[PDB]
C-alpha cells in the first residue's frame, strides 16, 4: 500500500541520529511518502533523496528574557501546527528532547508517534529531563530502543518498545567481499566533545613505535569543542594527526584506512563501528558503557580496550599494525555482521512496526 511517514528530527547536521533517518527516509522513500520535519533551518549534511518532503520549523529569536521563554511556546505550537499539517499516517521523532516535545506538541492529533532512543538510557544525565523523560514515555505508541539493556530500562513504564537496529546505508553500496588495497592509515570519526573522548586517541598514538609512528597516517575526521584544544595538546605531545572536521566523503577514508579507534565512554550502537564492517577496516574500541560487546567478538571481529586506557590502546594499535594476517583475519570475521544491518531488513520492521502501531 502507501502512507505518509514524517520525520521529526532537531537539526540534520553530521550526526549519527541524522544518519540514520536518513538512510531510512531514502529507503521508505521510494515506496512511501516520506516528509522530514526539522527544527534548526538549515540544510542536510547528508544526501537526501529528492522525494523527501522537508520542512522546517521557523527560527526564533534567543535573546532578551522575553524571546528566551516565549520562543518555546511558539516553538511547541509552530511545532503542533507542522505536525498537523503533515496529515501524516505516522510520526516518527528523533532523540529525548525530539521526543518530549513531540509527545507534548502531539498531544490532540489522532496520529500515531513512534520516538526513538538512539543512546544508552545513562547519557541523559540531568535530573529534570531524565523525569520528563519518565512521566512522558509512556504516552508515545511505540519506542525504538538500540541496546537490550534499553529495553529492559525502558520496558518498566513504556508499553510498546522495540529493539531496531541501525541502518548502514552502505550495505547497498558496497558489494561484499570487495578488494580494498589499504593504506598505513588509522582512522578517528567522531564528534570532538568530552566523551567521544579524542584525546585518549592522541596519547596513544604517542606511545606508538617510531617504526609506525613514522610510516602511517593519523587523521581525525570531525569537529567539536575540543578541536582547538586537542591541536594544542597534539604539539604539547608532539605528534603529526591531520585534523579534517567534517568531511562528507567518509567513504574515502574508510577504504584506504587499515584500522579505526573508538575511545567513547558511553554509547548506544556506534555508526562508525557498523560502517567499517564494510570496508575490511579493522575496529578497535573502549569497552564502553553496556552495549560494547553487543558489536565487538574481542580478538575475533575486533578489539576491545579498557575504557581510557591510552596504553591497552597503543599496544592492540601496535599488535594489529605490525601484523596484516591478523588485522586481515579479524575483518574476515568481521564481514559476517553486515547483514545485521542491511537497510533492506532493517528498514521492513521499521515498516512493521509502523502497521501495528497504526493498528489502536
Ligand atoms: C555518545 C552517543 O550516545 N553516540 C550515539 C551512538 O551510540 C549511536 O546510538 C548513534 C546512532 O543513533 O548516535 C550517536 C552517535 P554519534 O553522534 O556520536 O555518531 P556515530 O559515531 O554513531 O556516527 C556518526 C558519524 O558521522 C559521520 N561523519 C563523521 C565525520 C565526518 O566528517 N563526516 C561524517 O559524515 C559518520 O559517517 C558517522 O556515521
Amino acid at each position: 500500500m502507501m502512507m505518509k511517514i514524517s520525520f521529526i528530527i532537531a537539526t540534520l547536521n553530521s550526526g549519527g541520529a541524522e544518519r540514520v533517518l536518513v538512510t531510512l527516509a531514502n529507503a521508505l522513500c521510494k515506496e512511501h511518502e516520506v516528509s522530514i520535519i526539522k527544527f534548526h533551518t538549515g540544510e542536510s549534511f547528508y544526501k537526501l533523496e529528492n522525494e523527501v518532503k522537508v520542512t522546517s520549523l521557523e527560527q526564533f529569536r534567543f535573546d532578551t528574557l522575553y524571546h528566551k521563554i516565549a520562543s518555546r511556546f511558539k516553538k511547541f505550537f509552530a511545532l503542533r501546527k507542522a505536525l498537523k499539517e503533515s496529515k501524516a499516517d505516522v510520526f516518527i521523532s528523533f532523540l529525548d528532547t525530539t521526543n518530549i516535545a513531540c509527545i507534548l506538541a502531539n498531544i490532540g492529533l489522532k496520529t500515531p508517534l513512534i520516538i526513538s532512543e538512539h543512546s544508552n538510557e545513562a547519557y541523559l544525565k540531568p535530573k529534570t529531563w531524565r523525569f520528563l523523560r519518565r512521566v512522558s514515555y509512556p504516552f508515545c505508541d511505540a519506542l525504538s530502543v538500540l541496546g537490550s539493556s534499553d529495553k529492559v530500562y525502558y520496558e518498566r513504564f513504556v508499553k510498546r518498545v522495540k529493539l531496531l537496529l541501525n541502518p548502514c546505508h552502505f550495505s547497498d553500496e558496497i558489494p561484499f567481499d570487495s578488494s580494498f588495497e589499504k593504506e598505513n592509515l588509522v582512522l578517528f570519526i567522531g564528534r570532538l566533545d568530552h566523551n567521544k573522548n579524542p584525546v585518549m586517541f592522541l596519547k596513544a598514538i604517542a606511545h606508538l613505535d617510531k617504526n609506525l609512528q613514522e610510516n602511517y597516517k593519523f587523521v581525525i575526521a570531525g569537529d567539536g569543542e575540543l578541536r582547538q584544544e586537542l591541536e594544542y595538546k597534539v604539539k604539547s605531545l608532539g605528534i603529526k594527526v591531520d585534523f579534517l572536521g567534517r568531511v562528507e566523503n567518509v567513504k574515502a577514508l574508510y577504504e584506504k584506512a587499515k584500522v579505526l579507534c573508538l575511545c567513547s565512554f558511553v554509547e548506544g550502537l556506534p555508526t562508525v563501528l557498523i560502517e567499517s564492517l564494510y570496508f575490511e577496516v579493522c575496529r578497535i574500541s573502549s569497552s564502553y558503557y553496556n552495549g560494547a560487546k553487543d558489536l565487538i567478538k574481542d580478538n575475533h571481529d575486533g578489539l576491545l580496550v579498557g575504557c581510557d586506557d591510552e596504553i591497552a590502546l597503543a599496544k592492540k594499535l601496535e599488535l594489529v599494525l605490525n601484523d596484516e594476517n591478523f588485522r586481515k583475519e579479524l575483518v574476515n570475521n568481521a564481514k559476517q555482521r553486515c547483514k545485521d544491518f542491511e537497510i533492506s531488513n532493517i528498514k521492513e520492521e521499521w515498516l512493521k512496526l509502523i502497521v501495528e502501531v497504526k493498528n489502536a
